[PDB]
């Protein structure tokens, strides 16, 4: 549903392969790239 954080996560240019995300399963989302940024 018009996915904003490609956006973002283009706009760092970081790689999904950094991250864990928590949503289980390794369903990302937007409340990590976040806490790591949201600064």
């Amino acid at each position: 549903l018009s996915p904003a954080i490609r956006r973002l996560l283009a706009e760092h240019n970081l790689d999904a392969s950094a991250i864990k995300g928590t949503g289980v399963g390794g369903r990302l989302t937007r409340e990590d790239v976040e806490k790591h940024l949201a600064k």
